[PDB]
Parts: structure tokens; C-alpha cells; sequence
């Protein structure tokens, strides 16, 4: 119970950094930027993103915003460009999210989270009508899948090279409560049985929650 609430946790501050960056990336608050000569690729001002912060409702105040970003950074979400600052400053200095530069801290749980994120950004397109509404025992269960035909789909979308790769990435995505059996706990197997995502990766989160307990 400990664990997985822990790695719940640990899998809300992953989504929420991402949410970030996406968006930042997409109002150029992340873009290359000058300085003393030398050009800085992908990365955001400190003083900028505090302002941004704010002007967008995300925090009320400038102290409210920098904890935050040190959150952020604690959790290895983003760091000064050239490691000269642990502490996330209001100032003029450069930071960038580790996923633009490769420097992010991996280990296989926050592999397997970031392959969900993949996944349900995918089967929430427009295009995708794979999760299904299913009803057994009398009760309805939503987004639900079969578990071959989840198989079939990650080989055909190139989410797995083979159907042995698919089957050993949900049994990854199980392992680390990303996925459930419908109805009662029961591990993954390629069959006709029905599974939905645990975990929720499509809300936007708040970046208040960041500075939710134990985050």
C-alpha cells in the first residue's frame, strides 16, 4: 500500500512537470536564448516563468510560484542550464527541463509512467475509439479493453515491435498500478479478460498540487 501510494505520488509530480513543459514550450516561454555571447537552447527564465506563472492564475504570489518550480527541481523536472544553482532563484538565471537536454533521472518506474503518458495521450485522440464502455455482473465499467486486443493495438501503432514486447510492457504498466483488472485485482494476462487505466492521465493538473503532502 505504502509503495503504491508513493509511486502514485511520484507519477502525479511526472505528469504535472510534462503538462508544464508542453505548454511552455508552446507559448515560447522555453525557447534559445542569448547570453554574455553564447546562445542557451530550450530553456525558460526564472523571473519570466514566476511572471508567467502568475499572470495565468497557477500561483498567487511570487513566493507561491518559486515553491513550485523548486519542487520541480528537487524532483529532477528541471535544473539551472549548467548545474550552477540547486535553488530555483527569481532572477535572471536560465533553467531547462531535463527532458530537453537528456539529463532526465530514469529509473524503470518512471520509464513505465512516461510509456503510459505515451499510450493514453493516443487512446484520447480523436482518431482512437479503442476504450470501450463494458458491462459484467449488472455493473458498467468505462474505457475499459480486452487485453489481446490492447496487444494488437500496441504492436499496430508501433508502440512494440512484437506482440512478447506489448504483453511484458503491461505487465510493467500492472506492476506499477497503471492499469487494473475490471472488476477484482487480478494480474495481467493476454486473453479475452477486460482491464481500464488506473492511473489518469488526462486531467490538467493544477500546479498548486505540486505542494500536495509527501509530493
Amino acid at each position: 500500500g505504502a509503495q503504491q501510494r508513493e509511486l502514485e505520488r511520484m507519477a502525479e509530480v511526472l505528469v504535472t512537470g510534462e503538462q508544464l513543459r508542453l505548454r511552455l514550450h508552446e507559448e515560447k516561454v522555453i525557447k534559445d536564448r542569448r547570453h554574455h555571447l553564447k546562445t542557451y537552447p530550450n530553456c525558460f527564465v526564472a523571473k519570466e516563468l514566476i511572471d508567467w506563472l502568475i499572470e495565468h492564475k497557477e500561483a498567487s504570489d511570487r513566493e507561491t510560484a518559486i515553491k513550485l518550480m523548486q519542487k520541480l527541481a528537487d524532483r529532477g523536472i528541471i535544473h539551472h542550464v549548467c548545474d550552477e544553482h540547486k535553488e530555483f532563484k527569481d532572477v535572471k538565471l536560465f533553467y531547462r527541463f531535463r527532458k530537453d537536454d537528456g539529463t532526465f533521472p530514469l529509473d524503470n518506474e518512471v520509464k513505465a509512467f512516461m510509456r503510459g503518458q505515451r499510450l493514453y495521450e493516443k487512446l484520447m485522440s480523436p482518431e482512437n475509439t479503442l476504450l470501450q464502455p463494458r458491462e459484467e455482473e449488472g455493473v458498467k465499467y468505462e474505457r475499459t479493453f480486452m487485453a489481446s486486443e490492447f496487444l494488437d493495438w500496441l504492436v499496430q501503432e508501433g508502440e512494440a515491435t512484437t506482440r512478447k514486447e506489448a504483453e511484458q510492457l503491461c505487465h510493467r504498466l500492472m506492476e506499477h498500478g497503471i492499469i487494473q483488472h475490471v472488476s477484482s485485482k487480478h494480474p495481467f494476462v493476454d486473453s479475452n479478460l477486460l482491464y481500464q487505466f488506473r492511473m489518469n492521465f488526462r486531467r490538467r493538473r493544477r500546479l498548486m498540487e505540486l505542494l500536495n503532502e509527501k509530493s
